[PDB]
């Protein structure tokens, strides 16, 4: 049995080593340490110092390179004891500041343990190389073990949620979020292997693996972060039957990135099934597409990147192909959606051009005229509609001659919308041949961004940071409602209102937040960025304590989420929340021979957000039904972090990793924890190891409790430091530091 057996690779891999011993005498030391900022100016660096001496309320300590320094005893950051450096969960640290939360973390890191609880957290740092732990060996060491009986892994929380399901009969949720780079798709990939080999068996098993390289292919791309990011959100229903069986899937997705199909910064790609086509498609494919190298489309040639190194686009077009074959789209669904990717670059290369007047014509038709063949649509309906729609103005509906600049434009937004409504097919696609109308439980899994705080914030980062203010707040009220249970379970009296402010701020209705001020401007076609900006400030500039008016910009303002302030600036918002595609260009496409074309214009559950609504109350109601669900659940929480922003194994950085456990929850819960009786141990345990600090306890006394009183009045504790309870004691923080380094 692995778990047994120190020379599995269970035990290489997942713990930390066990020697011949554990005995308490093996780690007694008379040093004793603090965690000092040897900057003051760097916040969350620091350095060991030796305390050399005390008073009443400062101790003096030894810097790194020999100088004194003090510090008051309620400003110090004392360092835990050597046997608590290692520790499968932060609760079980004595002394609970940052730099010995930080220390301990390293520590594990520096022995490949990536995964490390916090309290309710699993905490998953990337080590940016390959650990052999996801086995199907792997695999069948967690099934069916509890939390406290297996290393931190993946597997394990989503063991625990599946008995869970299985025994109190209720849906679960896993949310897993965090930087870009960080691997909660992948560590999203390891909860579906896991289900789907402890609840499986299939073709059906088969087919819901094999949902996820479509949908990479499709909504990944290399970005400077990450070769592989994931420019969606997804919420992945797992579904099973009353037996605990996989019944089903279903996928939710959201944000996709439409604007990098036409637009990618230096080094960036474009999504991964552009070059997959190109890289991948046979000879016949190619002329039947009208398709050349990515150097000859507008859309794939300005980044200056089209390969990504340890990636072979043509060995994963197989990939895409085999999983599509697999879920069962047909060999003429495949062709369409090869169709729709290869129009999309022949549009982009169409080039506009001014023939007069302005004006925009069309001189060479070849490009539009690939685009025009492959989509499946008339090309001279195709050129009037780009450069000469006809809009309405009053009672008229008249052809207005767009410059080459509105027809450019005008073609960005169509080629944002085919992707957009493709992207969405493929997804009801996979979900008609997946999920099961009659599920009786579900897993369901998260797998989004934490919050985004960039160089530049816009409409995109607002949402996903509305998202995670609300995901904050669930986390915050779950955590309070299992605090009370375990204290009110062990008979102990001990005893995200807070985020309600800044999400009422950007979800409002009366008085109006953000939202509903942008959705306010988004019905007068002549309003501009300063129009809006203006009336944010109108409302909200000194009125609102979550919200700041910069004191030079005029484009941007700010608010104070949970993870600190977050500068937004207002540029396009009014075009990003209407998405506006002209209505001469749905009737071109409306009439398309493509059969799935058609759909993307003609199924109104995939051409138009719902009834005429915009693209933030869309959002805000998504994020409603998604809340609504998850308070359904039993949530467990996995928070990726990643260890530096280089890609670099073996390098854990203190700021980088600090700044994430700041703003993902982890600090905040263990202040929180900190305060009350965070060291909560089960009386055997205790007496196991503490025995030879009193006379006459029985390393194995069979009054667990009664010795751990003997002990603890033996060494003088103050009783304020500890509570009996039914099955643990409880100890404020510091307490068993102290009894730890106590004489044997
Ligand atoms: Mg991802």
């Amino acid at each position: 049995n692995p778990i047994h057996d120190r020379t599995s690779d269970y035990h290489k891999y997942l713990k930390v080593k066990q020697g011949d011993s554990d005995l308490f005498k093996l780690t007694v030391s008379d040093k004793r340490y603090i965690w000092y900022n040897p900057d003051p100016k760097e916040r969350d660096s620091y350095e060991c110092g030796e305390i050399v001496s005390e008073t009443s309320d400062s101790f003096t300590f030894k810097t790194v390179d020999g100088q004194d320094r003090q510090v008051k005893k309620d400003d110090a950051n004392q360092r835990n004891p050597i046997k608590f450096d290692g520790v499968e969960d932060m609760s079980e640290l004595s002394y609970l500041n940052e730099p010995a939360v930080f220390h301990n973390l390293r520590v594990r890191y520096n022995q490949d343990l990536i995964y490390t609880y916090s309290g309710l957290f699993l905490v998953a740092v990337n080590p940016f190389k390959r650990i052999p732990i996801y086995t199907q060996e792997m695999v069948d060491i967690f099934k069916g073990r509890r939390r406290n009986e297996v290393a931190p892994h993946i597997f394990a929380i989503s063991d625990v949620a599946y008995r869970s399901m299985l025994d109190d009969r209720q849906n679960q949720s896993l949310l897993i979020t965090g930087e870009s780079g960080a691997g909660k798709t992948e560590n999203t990939k390891k909860v579906i292997q896991y289900l789907a080999s402890v609840a499986g068996r299939g073709v059906l098993e088969q087919q819901i693996l094999q949902a996820n390289p479509i949908l990479e292919a499709f909504g990944n791309a290399k970005t400077t972060r990450n070769n592989n990011a994931s420019r969606f959100g997804k919420f992945i229903e797992i579904q099973f039957n009353s037996a605990g069986f996989i019944s089903g899937a279903s996928i939710q997705s959201y944000l996709l990135e439409k604007s990098r199909v036409v637009f990618q910064s230096e080094t960036e790609r474009n999504y991964h099934i552009f070059y997959q086509l190109l890289a991948g498609a046979t000879a016949e494919e190619k002329k039947a597409l009208h398709l050349a190298g990515p150097e000859s489309f507008n859309y794939l040639n300005q980044s200056g990147c089209v390969d990504i190194k340890g990636v072979s686009d043509s060995e994963e077009f197989k990939i895409t192909r085999q999983a599509m074959d697999i879920v069962g789209f047909s060999q003429e669904e495949q062709m369409s959606i090869f169709k729709i990717i290869a129009g999309i670059l022949h549009l982009g290369n169409i080039k506009f051009e001014k023939g007069a007047g302005e004006g925009a014509v069309l001189k060479d038709k070849t490009a539009l005229n690939a685009a025009s063949t492959v989509f499946g649509v008339n090309p001279s309906v195709l050129e009037k509609a780009l450069m000469e729609p006809r809009i309405l103005a009053g009672r008229d509906l008249v052809a207005q001659h767009l410059n080459v600049e509105k027809s450019s434009s005008s073609r960005d937004a169509l080629v944002k919308a085919l992707y957009g409504r493709l992207f969405l097919w493929l997804v009801k696609k996979i979900n008609n041949v997946l999920c099961q109308e009659r599920k009786a439980y579900f897993i369901g899994v998260l797998d989004i961004s934490g919050f985004e705080i960039f160089k530049v914030n816009s409409f995109e980062q607002l949402c996903i940071n509305y998202t995670n203010e609300k995901l904050q707040q669930f986390f915050n009220h779950h955590m309070f409602k299992l605090e009370q249970e375990e204290y009110l379970k062990e008979k102990i009296n001990w005893t995200g209102l807070d985020s309600q402010a800044t999400i009422d701020l950007i979800d409002g209705r009366q008085p109006p937040g953000i939202l509903a001020l942008l959705d306010e401007q988004s019905v007068f076609p002549n309003a501009t960025d300063n129009t809006l900006i203006t009336k944010l400030h109108s409302h909200f500039s000194k009125k609102n304590a979550k919200y700041e008016e910069p004191r030079f910009s005029k484009t941007e303002f700010g608010v104070t989420h949970y993870a600190g302030q977050v500068m937004y600036e207002i540029q396009d918002w009014l075009e990003k929340n209407k998405d506006p595609l002209q209505q001469d260009l749905e009737l071109c496409f409306k009439d398309s021979s493509d059969n799935v074309v058609t759909k993307l214009f003609n199924d109104p559950n995939i051409a138009s957000r719902k009834k005429f609504i915009t693209v933030a109350a869309q959002y805000k109601e998504q994020l409603a039904s998604l809340m609504a669900t998850l308070e359904t659940t039993n949530p467990h929480f996995v928070r990726c972090i990643i260890p530096n922003n280089k890609q670099l194994p073996a390098k854990l950085e203190d700021k980088v990793v600090l700044d994430q456990l700041r703003c993902n929850g982890v600090l905040e819960g263990i202040r929180i924890t900190r305060k009350g009786f965070p060291n909560r141990i089960i009386y055997a345990d205790f007496v196991k190891r503490y025995y030879l600090l009193a006379p006459n306890v029985p390393r194995d006394a069979e009054d667990s409790q009664k010795a751990t009183d003997a002990v603890l009045k033996h060494l003088n504790i103050d009783p304020e430091q500890y509570r009996f309870g039914i099955t643990k004691i409880f100890f404020r923080a510091g307490q068993l530091a102290r009894i730890e380094e106590a004489r044997e």
